[PDB]
């Protein structure tokens, strides 16, 4: 396949079917979808089950159980790293169990990378609807090329060439950072690694949507956004 979509899942039974359906109905259909379930409860696994009949889905379930194992590593970074090692696509993109892709997301992002060989990482705008009907609507624009993506751009709004993963692994030893000190902001920490070598190019369209309507005590102190952002400003790549 041209694209590898990597989705992480953990106990969001009321949302995961809408997320998976949004990917399977994409107008660009040449992808493989990894569904990396982190050993969710029965209700969630039963919602996911029928989607395993789609021949593009590659379903993996971890054996993770209990607070020690849940807090040893940033779990979605570990699962994304596992999927990357099995990925066959030229372009890599990410999805979560509570985010929805707009129907033309893959077509438009693939076209941006096919059309501009000089771009290696692209990001789109993102929208969040607050329900209570809609009480609030938030948009995260994609209006400029940026060398400082941490906490400005979400996990679910990006697509990049597989070759980006090579450069990152050469300097850092892994793709995503599995250290549990970056649990709250794992996507930002991966973007911080990518931003040592590549800027993020904007695609000014809202292509992903979010609907908002013992574990925490066993994590190490959480590093923050300001730390990553200041570190890149200091790095001075743009
Ligand atoms: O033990 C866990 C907890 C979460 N996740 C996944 O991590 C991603 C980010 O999680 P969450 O939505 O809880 O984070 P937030 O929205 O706070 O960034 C989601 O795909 C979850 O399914 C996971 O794989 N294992
Ligand atoms: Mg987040
Ligand atoms: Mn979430």
């Amino acid at each position: 396949p041209k694209v590898s979509v990597i989705m992480t899942s953990y106990n969001k039974s009321d949302y995961v079917a809408k997320s998976i359906s949004s990917i399977l109905s994409q107008t660009f259909s040449d992808f493989e979808l990894f569904i990396m379930d982190d050993n969710s409860n029965e209700e969630t696994l039963n919602v996911i089950r029928p989607f395993l009949n789609d021949n593009r889905v590659r379903f993996y379930q971890s054996d993770i159980s209990g607070v020690k194992e849940r807090t040893e590593k940033t779990r979605y970074a570990a699962l994304i790293n596992q999927a990357i090692e099995m990925a066959e696509g030229e372009y890599i993109t990410y999805a979560t169990d509570d985010n929805i892709y707009m129907p033309d997301r893959l077509l438009k992002m693939v076209r941006e990378l096919d059309t501009h060989p000089e771009k290696a990482v692209i990001y789109s705008a993102s929208k969040t609807y607050h329900l209570n009907d809609i009480v609030k609507e938030t948009v995260r624009p994609a209006a400029q090329v940026t060398w400082n993506a941490p906490c400005a751009i979400d996990h679910c709004s990006v697509m990049h060439r597989y070759s980006v993963l090579e450069k990152v692994k050469e300097k850092f030893g892994s793709y995503w950072d599995e250290s549990p000190a970056f649990y709250r902001i794992g996507d930002a920490r991966f973007f911080w690694r990518v931003n040592h070598f590549y800027p993020f190019y904007p695609l000014d369209e809202e292509l992903d949507l979010n609907y908002i309507t013992e574990f925490v005590r066993n994590l190490p102190p959480q590093r923050n956004c300001r730390e990553l952002r200041e570190s890149l400003k200091k790095l001075g790549m743009g």
